[PDB]
């Protein structure tokens, strides 16, 4: 049905660097759209981490050069914590979409039904998580935001300097 865009303004460095604008699929994957979207607005406030269920303030983590820029870990900021609204971890809702290029949203995990507000933006291909990881959105402006974090991503996975969404929320 009524697909729901959200978006993130970007620093870099403590420097504006613009806004990625995503357009999730709540048609196909209603359950795992609904959660990065109420993630965006913040809505349902305080988790049982006791930290806001809230991308606003977290970091990029984890960034790969010519893969992937990974975040979501508003608990812990290193790719150990994150929190679902349902709770923690939810199931794979399913495979349906696939990683199909540069731009592809989908959630990271820690295996089979993982589930919980930590989530990859594809800078390539990736047809290898086909199957294996949830694909629920993609980039639709900022392509080029993300471009610049890539550019601060190491091999090893750790940033040369803070990627922040400084901003977040719901269009429209």
């Amino acid at each position: 049905m009524s697909r729901s865009k959200v978006f993130f303004d970007i620093t870099i460095g403590g420097k504006a660097s613009g806004r990625i604008v995503m357009e999730l699929y709540d048609d196909v994957v209603p359950k795992t759209a609904g959660n990065f979207r109420a993630l965006c607005t913040g809505e349902n406030g305080i988790g049982k981490s006791g930290k806001p269920l809230h991308f606003k303030g977290s970091k990029f983590h984890r960034i790969i050069p010519n893969f992937m820029i990974q975040g979501g870990d508003f608990t812990r900021g290193n790719g150990t914590g994150g929190e679902s609204i349902y709770g923690e971890k939810f199931p794979d809702e399913n495979f349906k979409e696939k990683h199909t290029g540069p731009g592809v949203l989908s959630m990271a995990n820690a295996g089979p039904n993982t589930n919980g507000s930590q989530f990859f933006l594809c800078t390539v291909k990736t047809e290898w998580l086909d199957g294996k990881h949830v694909v629920f959105g993609r980039v639709v402006e900022g392509l080029d935001v993300v471009k610049a974090v890539e550019s601060n991503g190491s091999q090893s996975g750790k940033p040369v300097k803070d990627c922040m969404i400084a901003d977040c929320g719901q269009l429209k």
